[PDB]
């Protein structure tokens, strides 16, 4: 019959308005008909559960591109049927029959399929239908998925083998991209590609099922003789399982879970298969709270100065004249107001209304976009006269990008137009994949897909000269931009998103697929907002692999400075190479994320439960399941429901393999099955990511009798979720970056630990901390909660020292910019608390980051445990703000202002200079201006070459803090009183190389009068700051160690080398700092130098965390050096505190070790000494830290509406508040303004100043009484730095006691 791939399916229609599910089928064979026989159209209305007959599929009908229905059942008008009518487009799938509109007795119907497509070029053989329909009747529609020409690679770990299906139709093998996808065969849809030879794996027999939660279902199945030898024995299928990503699901590439027979199993987390958007609205420009789709019908009335405002649509007998959305109509209408309006061609004076500007329906149907009209005229049945208008997503139009309404189809007075145009073609939900392939090896950029979870998206740092009018960057990797806090009334559809005062603007599309380039993945982003000259803003993303640092934001590198191109670059981890990784202990090391996921929580004693209709699968993660039916060591285990008979699923296995978002645990060997290769049954489990699932119950999912696969949504299987420690300012745009300081897994190890002492061995509760992610394992507190509370378990026996737990919080938040130029980091949701207890509820994390601009190392200190809330200071380097700090002076030299690191360039300093290739050009090269074999101009040798010698250069660079140096060169001639060709250089950081060569990065030249600038950008050692270092360290029995003394160094230290034969050589040597810039070693951190004959082994890299042993005891091993016979090198420095501050001496040398014993005072444990009147005796170094310079004056500090006046070392003179007769000796008060003014006491005079591992706490305490039990105190924090004494009110802990930091000079250790 008509239009033959239609019959073999039934076909459902929703109306979201009424919610009344239309089930059509075309030659009427319906399985569901409580509705007559032979059922064309059956209207299920859901709430009164009716089934009417609405269509007799034998009174079936056809026009040009038009099915149909008329039943025999009377309408309530007279000799009206309830007729239907499914009018046929071209899409590029087969679609689904989207509803347009109904009256009482006729249901009108969009339908655009490939079977109207009577021009079959590159024709689908087999294509099945692709929507699904859940209890509430959303639509799972995937059509606009379905690739028509080549095959979406499925991610597996194989670099052998490349599976390539197509969602629900044949892989068009002919026009196709790839070389390998070429290969396939006819009719294959999954055409698993083994080495130059392509087997048909799947084949499309069934559309998709929406079986489990709300993740659809779709299997392919290749039934028949000639298996491959792959399979033994059984049929190959491929079912894909199409996931809605939410916060919880992260990914948006198909996955290849289960390789292991030719029943391939698929989870593919893509945007398509969340429910579809049905948003109606008036008479045009459509939206809803959903701001993805965006249309307007404004620019098809707004038409362009070409003539004849109005369309015209050539017809069967007689033309239609019509003008849609508020446009001028034609004049042979004369006077109708009509959108649209037939004209008989017969007499232009028999003119009637089709349609009226009053009643429209623009409704956006499950992307097919619709446009109603309503209440036209009268008909020769009594229909009033309607006409709809279905546009097409038709990118290159004519008309200048508007196009023409093409005529399909009147029945029943009712006009169907079909409309190839451009102002109506949405991007709904993103289609395109964020994986790449380096021929064999995979990535995968759907970790920073910040994807439609309305959590907000990333904001890009300004690291490069943002002037006066700096604007917040709102870049999303692979989706269009959330509109969220200060990126909503963003134009829609833009992936980069520029926002002010003045507007906010477009910066680029998300138009084109990620490519690998150049060692890094670029990702262009097209077709932005309007620049000069009808350019558009491009946009290009260089996200660079970074191993564990999912926590960083996009640095703005370049611009164009006219606003045309705006380069960004990521220093990420979800742009490096995926590989699969391996754990024997139930233990899998997440590599390209810094992750390690440990399963043991899923180890449930008493077993799992799989239920299917046949069989109960006992099943349990890394270790035997106890049930007595199986054999003892089943890992896995099904018994029947009839017969009771167990089969053993596989013998326990710890053996986890990790690659892109999924663990599989393979259990197998066990006991076989009685076939005569004796094939032993086994099962793999999957372990895939979901953060808010717990546990998670295993599922189920195959259909014969076969090696059994199993799923299970985990949230134990998670990465990082990454959550950019990046805050903008709103008021000053000053962006803060503590993304170096998040410490991540397969380095050093380590966290950001700090102990509390207070009482002696109880309440000893040493804090760790982590930010914007998960701890690292420390065992036994817990995976996904960034801070865990370790109390000492010591009885002072020297075994018996270890450590146990309170779980604080899960860094979800990320770093909130607050008062006087800190920034507070919560940590909300943590584990159960006690308190006043009136309400217990979760822990929360506050930390405080105030900036000091010391040196490298930072340590946090433990502010208070207060009602559950555990506070903490950061004195850090990274919480200052982003400065660029450009020194015209002398070059290879500059010094960081906030971490106080000096990159220095003179191993560049190269004096047989850098040769850079170039186009046709050779630039000749040197960095410290010394180049003089090009002209030796007038100050200028400064190595400035276009070969035949351009120029002598003036020279300056610049950094940004946040991993961007450039050395902007300048020649003599200024470029006719304007401005001159400056020539560029850039740095980047590759850890693994030499000082080295560049590469030839692009050159501009825009003669606007003289200007040109050739950047060539080159990857060095020398060029990225190194991660802010933890220099204090703990030992397991609670003494707190403090090496940061030894990192500040005037000259680096040096050893007395007078052991070894007494040698003429020097030993350059550090503690957790690398040596500063010694010329002729590997400086990207190193640990010791040593210097002798030109031949200067660089013999370790810095630890970080020193080894512990005996009471007064460290011991710290440099571990990476060089040249030795199968060891690269060690250095052990035993930092043995006696009481001097000797040179670390050299103690003797054997099988590479070169071994000192540092008698330093820095080696003592840290003791928390108190105090007399306002000075402190010996802590450990043998000072005094005075502080009665800073009580010459009533010190006040504000809040918002508080106000916080007190006196350091003795007695506030002036108040509002004191407003007491007694011995009251008041050294505070914390106030209010006006109203609810009634202010409250002090901090009472003490005199006592507590100096705690480097801050100087001074206690005021004895208040009045606050909320219940506690009194009101006061708590100053002194730490180092050049007396910025306008205090830090450490802003919302306890509300019973005020913390303060002053930043002042005198409780700097001279
Ligand atoms: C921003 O990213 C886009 C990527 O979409 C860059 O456009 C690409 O620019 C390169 C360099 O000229 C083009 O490569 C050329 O390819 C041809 C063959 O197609 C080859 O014969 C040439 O030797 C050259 O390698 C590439 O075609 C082009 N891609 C486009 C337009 O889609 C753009 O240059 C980047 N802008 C920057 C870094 O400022
Ligand atoms: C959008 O529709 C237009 C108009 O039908 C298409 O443009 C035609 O394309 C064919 C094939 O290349 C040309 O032979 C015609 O000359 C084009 N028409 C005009 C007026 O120039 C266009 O191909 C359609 N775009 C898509 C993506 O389907
Ligand atoms: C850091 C800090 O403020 N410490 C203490 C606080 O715990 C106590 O309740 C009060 C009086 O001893 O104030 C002080
Ligand atoms: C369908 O409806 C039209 C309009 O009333 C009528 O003229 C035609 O005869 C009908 N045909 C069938 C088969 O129901
Ligand atoms: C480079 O330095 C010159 C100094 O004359 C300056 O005019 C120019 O703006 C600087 N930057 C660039 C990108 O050329």
């Amino acid at each position: 019959a008509e239009f033959p791939e239609l019959c073999s399916y039934t076909w459902e229609a929703v109306d979201t308005k009424n919610n009344m599910l239309y089930k059509i089928n075309i030659c009427g064979n319906m399985g569901v008909a409580q509705c007559g026989p032979s059922s064309a159209v059956c209207m299920h209305d859901l709430k009164t559960d009716s089934f009417h007959s609405v269509g007799d599929s034998l009174l079936k009908t056809a026009s040009r591109s038009l099915l149909e229905f008329n039943t025999t059942v009377n309408c309530k008008q007279q000799n009206h049927k309830i007729q239907s009518s499914i009018t046929f487009l071209c899409g590029k799938t087969l679609g689904t029959p989207e509803f347009v509109t109904a009256t009482d007795c006729v249901h009108y119907f969009e339908w655009r399929t490939t079977a109207a497509c009577k021009k079959n070029i590159f024709k689908a053989n087999k294509e099945v239908p692709c929507y699904a329909f859940d209890r509430e009747l959303k639509k799972h529609d995937l059509n606009p998925l379905i690739k028509t020409s080549g095959a979406y690679l499925v991610d597996d770990s194989d670099p052998d083998t490349s599976l390539f299906i197509n969602v629900c139709r044949d892989i068009e093998v002919l026009r196709a991209s790839s070389p390998q996808v070429r290969v396939c065969p006819t009719g294959a849809a999954a055409c698993l590609v083994r080495g130059d030879r392509a087997f048909d794996v799947g084949r499309p027999q069934e559309g998709l099922k929406l079986v489990s939660n709300d993740r659809l279902v779709l299997s392919y199945v290749k039934e028949g003789a000639g298996q491959p030898d792959f399979c033994d024995g059984h049929s190959p299928a491929v079912t894909i399982t199409f996931v809605c990503p939410s916060e919880r699901r992260e990914g948006t590439i198909p996955k290849l879970t289960a390789k292991s027979n030719c029943r391939f199993e698929i989870e593919w987390v893509t945007e398509y298969a969340c429910h579809r958007d049905y948003l109606e609205s008036r008479s045009c420009s459509l939206s809803s709270a959903q701001h993805d789709v965006a249309v307007d019908l404004q620019p098809l009335s707004r038409v362009e100065a070409s003539d004849s405002l109005f369309y015209t649509s050539e017809a069967d007998e007689y033309t239609y004249y019509l003008s849609i959305c508020g446009g001028s109509q034609a004049p042979i209408c004369n006077k109708k107001d009509a959108a649209v309006c037939q004209v008989k061609k017969a007499d232009s004076t028999q003119v009637k209304v089709a349609g009226r500007p009053q009643n429209l329906t623009l409704r956006y149907s499950d992307g097919d976009l619709t446009l109603i009209y309503f209440g036209g005229e009268e008909c020769s049945s009594g229909f009033q006269r309607m006409s709809v208008i279905n546009f097409e997503c038709n990118q290159t139009a004519g008309n200048n990008g508007r196009g023409a309404p093409v005529f399909t189809g009147e029945v029943d007075c009712t006009y169907f137009f079909t409309w190839d145009t451009k102002y109506a073609c949405v991007h709904e939900k993103e289609a395109l994949l964020c994986g790449v392939s380096d021929g064999k090896q995979r990535f995968d950029l759907s970790a920073l897909a910040r994807h439609s979870e309305l959590e907000q998206n990333w904001e890009a740092v300004d690291g490069s000269q943002r002037e006066a009018e700096k604007k917040h960057f709102f870049i999303n990797i692979c989706h269009r931009v959330l509109q969220t806090g200060q990126a909503r009334g963003c134009p829609e559809d833009a992936a980069v998103c520029a926002v002010d005062k003045n507007g906010s603007k477009n910066l680029g599309r998300f138009i084109s697929s990620p490519t690998r380039e150049k060692g890094n993945i670029q990702l262009s982003y097209s077709d932005g907002d309007e620049c000069g000259g009808g350019q558009k803003i491009i946009t290009n993303i260089t996200l660079m692999c970074k191993p564990g640092d999912l926590e960083s934001a996009p640095v703005l590198t370049t611009s164009r400075a006219d606003g045309c191109f705006y380069e960004f670059e990521w220093r990420t981890a979800a742009a490096c190479v995926l590989s699969r990784t391996e754990g024997d202990n139930c233990t899998v090391f997440d590599s390209q994320a810094g992750f390690s996921f440990d399963l043991t929580p899923l180890t449930k004693k008493d077993a799992y439960k799989v239920e299917t209709d046949k069989y109960e699968f006992h099943i349990n993660v890394c270790g035997p399941v106890s049930v007595g039916a199986c054999p003892p060591d089943s890992g896995a285990c099904q018994v029947s429901r009839s017969d009771r008979k167990s089969w053993n699923l596989g013998r326990s296995n710890a053996k986890l393999s990790y690659y892109d978002g999924m663990i599989q645990l393979t259990y197998r060997d066990g006991t076989p099955y009685n076939n005569e290769k004796r094939t032993p049954r086994a099962t793999l489990i999957t372990f895939l990511c979901d953060r808010d699932a717990g546990v998670g119950f295993p599922e189920y999912q195959e259909e014969d009798n076969s090696t059994y696969n199993f799923r299970w949504y985990t949230s134990y299987a998670c990465p990082e979720e990454p959550l950019e420690c990046i805050v903008t300012d709103p008021v000053t745009l000053d962006q803060y970056d503590l993304s170096r300081l998040a410490k991540s897994e397969g380095g050093p190890g380590g966290n950001w630990y700090s102990l509390d002492n207070g009482g002696a061995r109880s309440t000893w509760r040493k804090y760790y901390i982590n930010v914007c992610r998960p701890l690292n394992p420390v065992p036994g507190c817990d995976r996904y909660a960034s801070a865990c509370q370790m109390k000492y378990q010591g009885e002072q026996g020297s075994y018996s020292e270890t450590v146990s737990i309170s779980n604080l919080g899960v860094a979800k938040t990320g770093p909130m910019v607050e008062d006087s130029g800190s920034l507070l980091l919560e940590y909300v949701n943590g584990s159960a608390c006690t308190t006043s207890d009136q309400r217990r509820t979760t822990y929360t994390t506050r930390i405080h980051l105030v900036c000091s601009t010391g040196s490298l190392y930072t340590h946090p200190i433990f502010s208070l445990n207060w009602e559950c809330v555990v506070s903490f200071l950061w004195n850090t380097a990274a919480a200052c703000p982003i400065r660029i700090t450009t020194d015209i002076d002398q070059v290879c030299s500059i010094k960081d202002p906030n971490s106080g690191y000096v990159f220095d360039l003179n191993p560049l300093n190269n004096s047989r200079g850098y040769v850079v290739l170039g186009i046709g050009k050779t630039f000749l090269f040197n960095v410290c201006g010394d180049m003089p074999a090009c002209g030796t101009l007038d100050g200028k040798p400064a190595s400035g070459c276009e070969a035949e010698r351009l120029v002598g250069l003036e020279k300056s660079l610049q950094l940004s803090t946040e991993g961007f140096i450039t050395l902007n060169y300048t020649g003599l001639p200024s470029h006719p009183n304007g401005r001159a060709d400056a020539f560029i250089i850039r740095f980047v950081c590759n850890d693994d190389v030499y000082p080295g060569t560049p590469k030839f990065l692009h050159q501009d030249i825009d003669s606007s009068l003289g200007i040109r600038d050739t950047f060539f950008e080159f990857e060095t050692a020398l060029a990225c700051v190194p991660s802010p270092v933890d220099c204090q360290v703990t030992d397991p029995a609670g003494n707190e160690y403090d090496l940061s003394g030894l990192s500040k160094a005037r000259k680096p230290w040096t050893a007395v080398d007078t052991f070894d034969e007494g040698k003429k050589r020097t030993f350059y040597l550090s503690v957790c700092t690398p040596l500063p810039y010694i010329p002729g070693c590997h400086g990207t951190a190193v640990g010791c130098c040593l210097v002798t004959e030109d031949s200067k082994l660089n013999l370790g890299v810095v630890q970080i965390s020193p080894q512990v042993g005996a009471n007064g005891s460290l011991s710290l091993v440099y571990v990476n050096g060089d040249k030795c016979k199968n060891q690269r090198f060690s250095t052990r420095i035993n930092l043995e505190c006696a009481h001097t501050t000797g040179s670390p001496t050299f103690q003797l040398q054997n099988d590479c070790e070169y071994v000192f014993l540092w008698r330093t005072v820095e080696a003592c444990p840290v003791v928390r000494a108190e105090g007399d009147y306002c000075e402190v005796r010996d802590p450990r170094h043998g000072n005094l830290y005075n502080l009665i310079p800073l009580g010459l004056n009533d010190t006040v500090v504000r809040a918002g509406e508080y106000t916080y006046y007190f006196r350091v070392c003795g007695e506030l003179t002036s108040g509002v508040c004191p407003t007491s007769d007694k011995s009251k000796v008041i050294s505070s008060c914390q106030e209010k303004r006006g109203p609810q003014g009634f202010q409250k006491v002090a901090g009472l005079f003490n005199q006592k100043l507590t100096y705690e591992n480097g801050v100087l706490k001074m206690n005021y305490t004895g208040g009045d009484t606050c909320h219940k039990v506690y009194q009101r105190s006061t708590t100053i924090f002194f730490y180092c730095d050049r007396s910025t004494q306008a205090p830090v009110f450490l802003q919302e802990t306890s509300d019973c006691s005020y913390l303060f930091e002053w930043r002042t000079q005198y409780a700097c250790p001279p």
